[PDB]
């Protein structure tokens, strides 16, 4: 079975509720693992404690720079960066869990979960997963953004793992 994690978001410390991803790791095992294991943290590094720094209303929510908590940082389980592994998987719609990047095969950490269909992404970002349980959550943290991708409130991934 593919792996299913969470991630427990807090907006200006309180508790907004969980968001929980399915990974495809049987279409994208590579990327699902990354992924994964900055979920556990099991490698020494990821995602507790860091934030979404960028959402944009009627876009996505972006976040998993785990160094540098701009968009200018995080790193892979394999090192800085690694390939885009296929680009078989869609953005379809809401829910769509896919891999930011700084151009072709420059996946690190960082990751967005749209709240539209952005098909214009298609074959420029790896979608990995998408929400199982949660888009509540996702929509308080998409109504917490702006235009220009600054949230209004600080959006903190206070503790994440793997259910299965």
């Amino acid at each position: 079975g593919n792996p299913l994690v969470y991630l427990d978001v807090d907006a200006n410390g309180k508790p907004l509720g969980r968001v929980v991803l399915e990974l495809k790791a049987d279409v994208v095992p590579k990327t699902a693992e990354n992924f994964r294991a900055l979920c556990t943290g099991e490698k020494g590094f990821g995602y507790k404690g860091s934030t979404f720094h960028r959402v944009i209303p009627s876009f996505m929510c972006q976040a998993g720079d785990f160094t540098n908590h701009n968009g200018t940082g995080g790193k892979s389980i394999y090192g800085s960066r690694f390939p885009d592994e296929n680009f078989t998987l869609k953005h379809v719609g809401p829910g769509v869990l896919s891999m930011a990047n700084a151009g072709p095969n420059t996946n690190g950490s960082q990751f967005f979960i749209c709240t539209i269909k952005t098909d214009w992404l298609d074959g420029k970002h790896v979608v990995f997963g998408h929400v199982i349980e949660g888009m509540d959550v996702v929509k308080k943290i998409e109504s917490f953004g702006s235009k220009s991708g600054r949230t209004s409130k600080k959006i903190v991934i206070t503790d994440c793992g793997q259910l299965s």
